[PDB]
């Protein structure tokens, strides 16, 4: 079980694709919901994503049918197509997934944020960093549901620097485009969702607190956060969950005026990556860093909840620390940071001590020694 949000609101979920092309925005929306009596949300909703994960693992595509057999019925505790809870303007998080992931696999984070009163737009990147994604070649294909699938690109070592950088720039552009789409929907522009789902997008009119926008992401998504902030000042702060810094150009490090929070796992990080994080620091800039004790890179994604303790620990999906404990720390510390730097009038300042890593399962800053 992926855990329910800890906040006071029920949580809804839906998909939005606009436009229908491979240059369009594709996202999964998690939002405060009126009702709590809808079907839960199917976690990995098409077989092709499992074929995708199989290539990301470097196994035969038959492993995909086995992954699907194991995980293809699993849901996540968000009310599918529930109407939006009205009568309140919600701040917005745009969320970026890791390499080999896709939009649906950080529901534990997305659901928790929504339950505290955020709308979360988990984008699906079309840069070939996703295990899989899809779109429609033209209008005809969109009307009849004829999907075109795009799979993870495997790189030669000679391509790594250049292509990873092309990808993080495209990721940043997709985050800005998703923000613009949501903002245009907030300002009432009618938008025909390329997916025929029974979530009326007109509900989102005048529901976004338009100043209060943040970007959050895991791994490749943590680089995406940083690139996005340097390019798009509409985002007022960023939170990088166990960021993979390699994709970033040397030019970006001095170019992030917004507050930035690094939440790292204990076992993922290494000097080269910490050094790059520390190139983001300047005395004028607001920077914070914490490390979750006993955590691994996968503690931020939903597969940390999808298997039992023994097999999870074997596959590096779980760490020494409990998965619910770990994600509660990351989510609560994120909430306090967002409250601080978006100027929210909620109670998330109860978790301020977590930003300084003041907790027995936290390390202030980093465990990684440099030079
Ligand atoms: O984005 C990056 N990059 C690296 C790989 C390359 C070296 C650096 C680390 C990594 O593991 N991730 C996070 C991937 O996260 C997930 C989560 C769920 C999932 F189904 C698939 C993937």
């Amino acid at each position: 079980k992926i855990p329910r949000g800890n906040g006071p609101y029920s949580v809804g979920c839906t998909d939005l694709m606009f436009d229908h092309t491979n240059k369009g925005t594709f996202l999964r929306l998690y939002y405060p919901s009126q009702d709590n009596d809808r079907l839960d949300t199917l976690w990995i909703p098409n077989k092709e994503y499992f074929w995708g994960l199989s290539k990301f693992l470097g196994t035969h595509w038959l492993m995909g049918n086995i992954l699907r057999l194991l995980f293809g019925s699993m849901t996540t505790p968000a009310n599918w197509n529930s109407p939006l809870r009205p009568g309140e303007k919600y701040p917005l998080v745009v969320f970026s997934h890791g390499l080999g992931a896709f939009r649906t696999l950080y529901s534990a984070i997305g659901i928790d944020l929504a339950s505290h009163g955020f709308i979360v737009a988990a984008v699906e990147h079309r840069d070939r960093s996703a295990s899989a994604t899809y779109y429609f070649k033209d209008q005809s294909a969109a009307e009849i549901g004829d999907k075109s699938w795009l799979y993870l690109r495997t790189l030669k070592q000679e391509e790594e620097t250049h292509i990873r950088n092309e990808q993080v720039r495209q990721r940043a552009k997709e985050c800005s485009q998703a923000l613009s789409l949501i903002l245009d929907i907030d300002h009432g522009k009618p938008v025909k969702n390329a997916l025929d789902l029974k979530f009326d997008m007109e509900q989102l009119k005048d529901s976004i607190d338009r100043e209060k926008i943040a970007v959050i992401g895991h791994s490749f998504g943590g680089a995406t956060v940083i690139q996005t902030l340097s390019e798009d000042q509409r985002f007022r702060c960023g939170i990088a969950l166990d960021a993979w810094m390699f994709p970033l150009g040397d030019e970006v490090y001095s170019r992030i005026p917004q507050p930035l929070f690094f939440i790292n796992s204990e076992y993922f990080q290494y000097p080269a990556n910490i050094i790059k994080m520390k190139k983001c620091y300047s005395p004028d800039k607001e920077r914070k860093m914490i490390t979750i004790r006993g955590s691994v890179h996968q503690n931020f994604a939903d597969f940390t909840f999808a298997t039992g303790k023994i097999i999870g620990h074997m596959l590096k999906l779980k760490g020494d620390i409990d998965s619910n404990v770990a994600i509660d720390l990351s989510n609560k510390a994120s909430l306090a940071f967002l409250q601080k730097h978006l100027g929210l009038h909620k109670d998330f300042d109860q978790w301020d001590c977590l930003i300084e890593g003041d907790d027995e399962n936290l390390i202030p800053g980093t465990n990684i020694n440099t030079t």
